[PDB]
DNA sequence: TTTTTTTTT
């Protein structure tokens, strides 16, 4: 990803890119993917500075018709961080892909908050072992972030705890309004240094009670839409894997049906439905993935994170 | 479709047709179907160059009253690419027609992007097998284009993967503004070589979040109208089949009702409502087609694309 | 309707009537109903040739005060083609009258494009069966003309398909500018031979996207006004029935309200609001007719056109 | 004059 200063060398004033920075653009792809009104909304930017900036953004970033063979190549050179459970990796055909959005929902105690802790330490791994050689960042809305589990999985893999903890960045969000500002600050960090995956634990927990619907329902869904649209751009412009978790309602007609509705159902690329088995064993079923066929597999929650039963 | 150079042989200056080209006209039908102000808007074109160009466009393209018998003939010689599921073809009475717009909507996981992957490979087929002997082009707004499925269906039909992948053209759109520029570049390609169908996967996904309505609603609908009007001209002047997909809202009155409103409901010629059955089985119900009576049929999503259950 | 040559026998030069012909006048009523400036606008016509031509036009066409009894007679000898559904005919008190404008609007799939296909074949019928013994002409702006339905209704009534298809004339319009030229060519045909009804399917579909308002709204409405004024003269001077269809917007105040505004609302004589019932059943409600009281009735869309449920 | 959006327990 080319920094936003590379088009400063193409007839753009300095305070212009500086204002784009407070707007939130830090690379040239963030501008090339941006629509016209997103840019015009910046206060102190004309309507012709806009067509110029978009022109050199399109010059520096190819945004036209290619053919399927070149897309097939990149699709083969994606990274797909492993999950730490060999059968889960077989189900996902290699693990959580980079550059897309995954979703994990379930009743409770189903380990959807523990898979995240496992991934946050597995990402720091050489590719010959299933990692991505990049830092993680963790956005929590519940307070359930526990570094004691990262330490256990770090000992499982050999990595030192101090070296896994000069790593995954913690930010606890108190508001649906605060989540988006965290996304801005996260974009800054991800441009200044290399990151492998973002984790939004309970991406929908705060909405359920911030927006007391119905009558507030339409605004809740509109806010979710924008949040997911921002996550999508982060994924597309930084190649990071985005993993979100989701809560569950009880379908009362006379039955889990995760929350969020059609707006999250359409937005998410891959969804994983987690169940409760015997003891530590859990069942993970594939839910809405194009390439992956519908199937399910088993895994366990050990003292070292996601496992196999075991 | 006659190229735009054939009227350059009728008293038109060369830079005139060259400027029509940057305007976007590449055939004589693109000009014959164009209104007067569409042409006057081109900078460097008079108001009399306009009546001239329209005069020889109407000379080269018959645009008057015919009688029903000659329309009945062409209606019988349309192509109607097959879908790859024998019962779906029976429901559609031969498959997706060429020269019109079809629409497929549904909750999620209902295989409306998998039908697109099947069609993108079925189009490259001799007419004695249900194809159209033409390339496809795929416009994606979500990232869900996977050539791994085109490869599977190519093995089902015998065609070689390298020969199905020197084919369907991929372009990922990041903006409602970018979709239209993609349409221009697509018109260029479709005039320079033969194409069979265009696929706009998630034709309405980007609007839902680009235009945060209401107050932006009227502009969103006006942009959709122009996008669909351009698709209609592409279809009419190149005989390609246009297949678009559509998302769904939850009708909250006290219930799917696809998104887009009356502007897409009126514009689309045939609509298909997809449902979720048991396992891989899905149900496809006819929705707003003149000739086709309202009915429904079943089909399955196999490891080789759309099937039959099976 | 007397041809325009009958006043050529009253001291008018031949090239004068020939120029009136390119102007668009083909009968003496087209001139008697024409205002003065309509005629003066013809290039190569003086201002005294005008008062002369108007003088003998008024001599040949009575345009003064009559009394109500003689109007009551013609009102009783109008034709009112049937619709093909006995309850619809009871609602309309005999069907679609000749010499006026009717309007049918609705969301979509409501059969307003199928009633037109039924009428286009019902018009070719002896008066003792509800027809008008005249050809039809169909102006399409969407491409939804299907002779396969005319064939089905022709088999329902006994008439042979080849004899219903040496009949209804098809012309597809691509522009609001092209609609009017089609009207001119239609006037020529209707004077050279007998016609019973004109059908403008989607009379307002092209305006919604040709005129991107507001700022273009006032011009859009002015163009609609002229189009409807020309339809009115066609109806008055040829006794044909004019049936137009109309799309729908969503009334957003906090609700269908067809498009076109006060200009089409005032111009249309009778309006029919179509709804969606169960299965094939639809509901047709009377909307703005002087003589007809407000009421509604049911009908169905069968494999042979408009029906009864059935 | 023009333009629909949004599930929860
Ligand atoms: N240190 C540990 N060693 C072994 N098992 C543990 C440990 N910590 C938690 N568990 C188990 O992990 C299971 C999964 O809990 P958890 O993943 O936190 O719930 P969750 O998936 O986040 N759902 P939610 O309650 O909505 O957050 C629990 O039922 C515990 O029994
Ligand atoms: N390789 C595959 N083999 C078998 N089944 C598959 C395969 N890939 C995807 N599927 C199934 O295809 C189904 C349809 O998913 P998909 O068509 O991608 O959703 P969609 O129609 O595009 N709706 P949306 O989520 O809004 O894009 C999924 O539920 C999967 O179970
Ligand atoms: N051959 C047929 N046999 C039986 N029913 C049919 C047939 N063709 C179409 N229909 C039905 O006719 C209904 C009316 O569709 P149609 O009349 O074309 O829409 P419309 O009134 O023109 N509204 P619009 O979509 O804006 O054009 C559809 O819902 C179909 O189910
Ligand atoms: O994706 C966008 N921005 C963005 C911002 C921060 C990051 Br990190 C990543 C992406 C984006 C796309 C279209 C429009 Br229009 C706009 S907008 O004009 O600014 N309207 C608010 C809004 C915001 C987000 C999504 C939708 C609407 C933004
Ligand atoms: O269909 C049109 N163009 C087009 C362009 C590219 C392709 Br590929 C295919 C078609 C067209 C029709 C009428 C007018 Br008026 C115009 S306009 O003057 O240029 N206004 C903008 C606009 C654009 C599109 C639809 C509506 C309005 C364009
Ligand atoms: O109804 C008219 N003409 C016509 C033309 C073709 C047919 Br078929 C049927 C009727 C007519 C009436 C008054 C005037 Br003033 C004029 S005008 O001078 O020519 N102005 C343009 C215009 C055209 C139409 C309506 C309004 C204005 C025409
Ligand atoms: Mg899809």
């Amino acid at each position: 990803p080319q920094p936003i200063s590379r088009l400063e060398q193409c007839g753009i004033n300095a305070n212009d890119v500086k204002k784009l920075e407070e707007a939130g653009f830090h690379t040239v792809e963030a501008v090339a993917y941006a629509p016209k009104k997103e840019l015009i909304n910046i206060k102190g930017i004309s309507e012709a500075k806009a067509d110029k900036i978009l022109a050199e953004a399109a010059k520096l970033v190819p945004m036209g018709f290619t053919t399927a063979t070149e897309f097939h190549q990149r699709r083969s050179e994606i990274i797909q961080i492993t999950t730490g459970s060999k059968e889960l990796d077989k189900l996902l055909q290699g693990g959580i892909e980079t550059g897309s959005i995954t979703e994990m929902f379930g009743e409770f105690r189903t380990g959807k908050t523990q898979i995240c802790h496992t991934l946050a330490v597995t990402c720091q791994l050489p590719i010959d072992r299933g990692g991505g050689e990049g830092k993680a960042m963790y956005i929590d809305t519940e307070g359930t972030f526990r570094p004691e589990r990262l330490l256990a999985v770090a000992e499982r893999y050999g990595l030192s705890g101090s070296d896994v903890l000069d790593n995954v960045a913690y930010a606890r969000a108190f508001n649906t309004d605060h989540q988006t500002q965290l996304l801005y600050q996260a974009s800054a960090m991800m441009v200044e240094s290399r990151y492998a995956l973002l984790i939004v634990d309970s991406a929908t927990a705060l909405y359920r009670t911030d927006y007391s619907g119905r009558g507030e329902l339409s605004a809740r869904q509109m806010h979710l839409a924008r949040f997911l649209r921002m996550l999508l751009r982060l994924a597309d412009e930084f190649g990071v894997a985005v993993v979100i978790t989701n809560q569950v309602v009880a379908q009362v007609d006379g039955p889990k049906k995760p929350i969020g509705g059609n707006i999250i159902a359409h937005a998410s690329t891959t969804r994983l439905y987690l169940r409760k088995g015997r003891g530590e064993t859990r069942i993970c079923q594939i839910y809405d993935s194009p390439c992956l066929p519908e199937a399910e597999a088993m895994f366990a929650i050990n003292a070292d994170g996601v496992g196999d039963a075991k």
